[PDB]
């Protein structure tokens, strides 16, 4: 339900969600694989829909902390839905290029036009996390890219974009033992750098910017959900039941 | 299979193929579906491992006559591949910007990267196809494109991309039939009144197909005939080569370089 | 002479704006002449620098009325800088694939990188002119722009951008003239589109349009300047003058730093 | 004029052609730059030609040696050309986004439209220069992209850009005074990288493969010109009398008008 909307009074505190929470579905793993699985054929349906109508934006943003789960998210919740319109747009370290121009351009050019459904893997988001917890640019730069955040997030909508901003919120054990399965699992080691250990280090600053980001950019336009993600099952039922209503109160019709 | 790639001895003759043929499968619809099932999921393994290993360039090009299966075969072939190395790139009617610039310009623009696979829905070929059968440019012109296209595709090849190329070959009384579907019914927003003024060029879109087909057809960039009168068929022919062709690859999980504290 | 620049307190009036006026230079053509290449020489300067800094990025915003003077303007204002660090992006009638955006997304693209100077040739000001005054979107959307362009470019300026917008403000009777000129000259005819007689009609609501886009827009971080633009002369040595200044308030610096055998 | 067109015969050896040479011109640097205004002044009447008919694409290409003197002749040849229609396209040491994809793709992107001029700042001839000089990939990769090259080229032209490929061919000891002077000038210091001198280091392998590049990718549609480049100014004047002629030989018109009329 809607108790993982933060709502737009700027008093959002990311104690108050536990990463092991599962208190929206009244059951366990093989239940909500059931339920996961009606819900993906719905969204498969309501994709099609979309894509058919030619007129709604939909940009599903995905941020978590490192093994948080944003592969995973974008595997399991959407699959099966038509390639044709559905795009991932990862954002990685900015080149050279992109850093010459404002933290936005490369942002921008990834938007999604009528009829299509983005999910940004990383977003404009990084630019008030990793760019402030590593200070890349002074923090009397980044302090104003939360209003530009915002309105740049309302010129989106006003011109026609549903956004949908999920925050994957995993605990600081729960990382550690998947970043250990990441170096235990020889199909897995090409997802450990070792830049994965300095981020870790830092866990408490990256959550202390994510709160903030969070509060500050959290609007009734462009609304973040955070998601208890601790439990891959529960992760992905509860992004596709909010990912499914959101769809459905667009009201799209096939075109006569 | 491979009785379906058109060898690169400039002697392709499409009446050679016929759209009803299915003895490459020992079966029938329901046995069919059971053989893609398998493919499908060794699909999604060798896409992950693509993605992972991060050095190959796979490109896959549909090109079909009109309701000849191609957005069937991408919905159905790449289910449950994972979005992020899978990418549709459609060419449909060129905008005055892709005008401005060379035929191939809009289409180099989307070629997939390392570690990506790419689905042109559509392709280049367009400018040798529709571009003939209805004279836009002077043959003059267009001929001199068969060049290009293959000194274009052996750069692609040459710097890492393979390269898989599908005609899917329907009948024209086949076409008529799954037209008067799109009519009927959920679909008709599918339909255009253009398709008609195809329709009755059907003879020469099949020359212009033969001719590209012929001519384009190479040993780093093959084309395949694919029997695309039975969708089953078709599926699991598309399947079974591209999952051979990734096997071809023999790619490989990178490798790292401890206790995580 | 800061007489021309639109204070950001929503009070702007464009009648209080006479497009002969050239109050600002005591002299007339032929002074103007040489005051012009004198800035102009600076202006080359000051691009150099601007480029070997490589950290500035400049955004010059040109809107008029149809023969207004923004093309000569261009010509004649940026007559001998360096390609290499100058770039004009012009705006013409949006296409579909950027109509399927949001009408900023066409425009972000363009903005200038470290280093550069860009001239927008028309910009995202067309999505509350044109728009507004021919009612391309509803007024419930367009007049929700005036927020987003200054929120825009805000950010941008934040980022690093340097923002001019000059108003090239010819009079009507002045408009008739040139455009008849047009007419009357073959090496302009091509210039002459018959829209253009249509937006001659609707003269008093583009005046509108451009007076509220002014007022609602002009900043502290993002000015509006309003260039009387009946005498090119004026003209080109105001924006030149008004261009000039801006960048050396910047007070670039060349960056920082054995024998050659 | 047409003793600096590399004929495509895969025979042109560069140690044939003297960075001093100003056989072209009869005169001193003095009268060359008399006649460079003129032949400037044409250029750009002949842009506005080209931007107004919207029909043709110029591609022009610019090679040499560092300190060879492409930025000057950007900045001379074309200086006061109407920025509406002349863009510089730059390539630098590529992106990881950009080695992801073959090397011609962040080329391709930047040729021009109808009706523009674009000067490639350096090219896709770089893969084949300090890639082949610093054995960027196995001799096998870079080998095969002389053909690729020809092949693209032939592309272009056939579809409608009119291509002009400079190589500004300077002296050993001329780039040394260059270099010099480049660090000798508060100006000009930036300019200078340490890289500058690792490349120079390797002179002779660089002028094997632009010797090698220029053999190999001379052709008919897509001619090499090789430009004395250790005068200024005959540089510049050279490159512009060729630039000129070749936009003269197009045949531009402008447009016929919409459709006498009387304004209100
Ligand atoms: N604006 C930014 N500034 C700096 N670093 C950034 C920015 N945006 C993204 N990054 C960083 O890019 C890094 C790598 O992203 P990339 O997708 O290229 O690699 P990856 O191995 O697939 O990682 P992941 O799956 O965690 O995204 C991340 O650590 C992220 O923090
Ligand atoms: N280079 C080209 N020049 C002219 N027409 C082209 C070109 N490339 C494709 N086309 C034509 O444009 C149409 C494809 O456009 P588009 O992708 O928008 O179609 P659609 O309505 O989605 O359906 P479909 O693509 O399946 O036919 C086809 O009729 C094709 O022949
Ligand atoms: N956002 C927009 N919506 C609608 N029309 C627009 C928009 N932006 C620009 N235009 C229109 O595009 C036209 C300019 O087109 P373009 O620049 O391609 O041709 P042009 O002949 O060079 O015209 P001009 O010299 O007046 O700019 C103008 O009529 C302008 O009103
Ligand atoms: N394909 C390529 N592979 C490797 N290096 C390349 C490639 N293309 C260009 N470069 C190199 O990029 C370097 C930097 O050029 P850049 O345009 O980024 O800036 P610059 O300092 O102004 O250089 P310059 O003035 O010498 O052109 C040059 O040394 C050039 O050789």
């Amino acid at each position: 339900m809607k108790k993982y909307r933060v709502q737009p009074d700027g008093r959002f505190e990311l104690k108050r969600f536990d990463p092991d929470d599962t208190s929206a579905f009244e059951g366990g793993k093989q239940a909500a694989l059931e339920a996961l699985a009606v819900l993906n054929r719905r969204l498969e349906k309501l994709q099609e829909l979309l894509y058919a109508e030619g007129q709604h934006k939909v940009l599903v943003v995905l941020q978590a902390m490192d093994a948080g789960g944003k592969d995973g998210t974008i595997r399991v919740v959407f699959d099966g839905v038509n390639p044709s319109g559905v795009r991932v747009a990862s954002f990685g370290v900015p080149t050279e290029q992109e850093l010459a121009r404002d933290y936005l351009w490369r942002v921008h050019q990834q938007v999604p036009r009528k009829g299509e459904l983005v999910i940004f893997d990383r977003s404009h988001y990084e630019d008030v996390l990793v760019v402030r917890v590593k200070n890349l640019v002074p923090q009397q730069v980044w302090q104003k890219r939360y209003r530009h955040i915002r309105e740049f997030e309302r010129m989106l909508a006003d011109e026609g974009t549903t956004i949908l901003k999920f925050f994957l919120h995993i605990s600081k054990d729960e990382q550690r033992q998947r970043l250990q399965e990441r170096l235990d699992n020889p199909e897995k080691r090409w997802k450990f750098r070792m830049g994965d250990l300095e981020d870790r280090r830092l866990w408490d600053r990256y959550q202390e910017a994510y709160e903030a980001a969070i509060r500050e950019t959290s609007t009734e336009y462009a609304p973040w959900y955070v998601i208890p993600a601790n439990k891959n099952w529960y992760r992905n039922w509860l992004v596709s039941h909010i990912l499914v209503e959101t769809l459905e109160g667009l009201a799209m019709q096939y075109p006569q």
